[PDB]
């Protein structure tokens, strides 16, 4: 079926939970043996969220190459994404090592450091220009260059320096700051505006490594971001945009990381975002 009328048909019939459970039943199951090794327990935020072995990002380190991060490679859309958990106190150096080694231009953050009165990720970037951060375990230096605070999101320019080689690179930090503590946003308008700002920066384009996207577990809000982006790109590429099937795209993405889209409300919100976004694109 088309999307917008399939949407109204699920609303009128109140069957979002059943649609979402079907997706959960059909989703891929691949091994995640490296994630479960005892030496990696303090590298995982949640015991039930792990990268598959076949798609995990490897650190370029001979001691321990493990990070909780996955490469989502979308062949028809010609887009790739790295989805990862919010960094932990003992993985902030690994996180920036990955950004460096994978040649990423942009980092997309969809959570606040504290939500619901608890810590959802480490403070992994500097908050003042004159107070830079040094990660001694991976030999990187990170400096805040500029910050632009808007009503729904903040964009930061960061400098990452590899202290071994003295090479430097500019990284863009895109921080969506207004996702509610509970539920999903009422309108997708600010989330779509944010997606378009990431696109306009070059961070999603083939001349760079994959964008790094995270929330707390790296599957819920993060899944919504890449699902909406890929579906909109396919609607622009194809002769028949009504042939894009959001459930099929989501199942394709779940071949590369488990659990993408965590609730039926997040699924409905993803439909809403693609539907509204397809009208603004045109034409
Ligand atoms: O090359 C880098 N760091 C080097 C450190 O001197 C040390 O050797 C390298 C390294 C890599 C992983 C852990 C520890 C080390 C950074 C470029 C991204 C990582």
């Amino acid at each position: 079926m088309e999307m917008e009328k399939e949407f109204e048909q699920i609303d009128k019939s109140g069957s979002w939970a059943a649609i979402y459970q079907d997706i959960r039943h059909e989703a891929s199951d691949f091994p995640s043996r490296v994630a479960k090794l005892p030496k990696n327990k303090n590298r995982n935020r949640y015991r039930d969220v792990s990268p598959f072995d076949h798609s995990r990002i490897k650190l370029h380190q001979e001691d321990n190459d493990y990070i909780n991060a996955s490469l989502i490679k979308m062949e028809e859309a010609q887009r790739s994404y790295i989805l990862t958990q919010g960094p932990l106190p003992n993985t902030v150096g690994h996180f920036w090592e990955m950004v460096w080694e994978q040649k990423s231009r942009g980092v997309v953050m969809l959570n606040r450091v504290m939500e619901k009165g608890s810590l959802k990720c480490a403070q992994y970037w500097p908050q003042k220009e004159e107070k830079e951060m040094i990660f001694e375990d991976t030999n990187l230096k990170l400096t805040l260059i500029s910050e632009d605070i808007k009503s729904y999101y903040t964009v930061r320019q960061l400098e990452l320096e590899n202290l071994t080689t003295q090479e430097t690179r500019e990284i863009l930090h895109f921080h969506y700051t207004t996702w509610p503590d509970f539920g999903v946003p009422e309108s997708p308008a600010s989330f779509l505006n944010f997606l378009f700002k990431v696109r306009e920066s070059g961070s999603l384009s083939p001349e760079h490594g994959p964008v790094v996207v995270h929330c707390s577990a790296g599957i819920g809000r993060s899944g919504t971001f890449c699902l909406a982006d890929t579906c909109l790109l396919l609607m622009d590429k194809r002769k028949d945009p009504s042939s894009v099937d959001i459930k099929k795209v989501l199942l394709e993405m779940r071949k590369f990381r488990m659990g993408l889209i965590q609730t039926a409300d997040q699924l409905r919100f993803s439909y809403l975002a693609v539907i509204e976004g397809a009208k603004f694109i045109m034409g």
